[PDB]
């Protein structure tokens, strides 16, 4: 139940909540915009204005329901959380978001962060290209 | 030349915009954050508030001046733009930034986005952890 996800991420039920998760859960929306789920919300009939989307969102990052993701200058795209590690290929054109778990990479950044004394805790990596 | 570098960005120049952009030019400055980059200013015994630093380096990101980089935690880097290569360990703690270029995580990216049919234009490589 969409209800529970709310109250069990300590966060009080609210119609622009429910209706902000919703979205994030069509199969379509894995990855996505402030300014593009304000518009999917226009489509939808909704009133819903961007304002309270941005501060849904925030709230939705704060309460761990979405992550967010600050793209190549501007853009931050959000996506529903998970334990799943994903890195992420973006394309420039088409606003199409591939994601990968390359091996090879995983482990090379584990020696270079040894190389130089860093303790490794967490890493970002964004590839951006035209599709 | 600065004050060219700002007129060819399309901007007016200003003091203001003249002295950040000559601390972004600071070989010890030059991945800083608009904190950082205001206690040096300050340093230098110069009259602008942090709201200025604030304001000036959004323009430069617009115009293509310098390049953001949001870092674990919600804080931004900046520096000057360009095609110069290099990817980024930081230090939650000492808050350094370590340059690194890895020949495999480089090729192994190439890969990726040939089997996704994607033409890299660029990418970012942030590496996170304690030192
Ligand atoms: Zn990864
Ligand atoms: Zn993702
Ligand atoms: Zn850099
Ligand atoms: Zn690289």
């Amino acid at each position: 139940d969409n209800n529970q996800a709310l109250k069990d991420a300590g966060l009080k039920v609210t119609l622009p909540r429910l209706k902000i998760l919703e979205v994030l859960q069509q199969p379509e929306c894995q990855h996505i915009s402030a300014e593009e789920l304000y518009k999917k919300l226009i489509d939808l009939g909704e009133e819903i204005g961007l304002a309270t989307v941005y501060r849904v969102l925030n709230q939705f990052d704060d309460a761990g329901i979405v992550t967010r993701h600050h793209f190549e200058g501007g853009k931050s795209v959000f996506e529903l959380s998970t334990q799943h590690h994903h890195d992420h290929l973006v394309c420039l054109d088409c606003g199409e978001v591939i994601e990968f778990s390359d091996d090879v990479i995983e482990q090379r950044q584990k020696e270079i962060a040894a190389k130089y004394n860093v303790q490794l805790t967490n890493h970002s990596l964004y590839l951006y290209g035209k599709c």
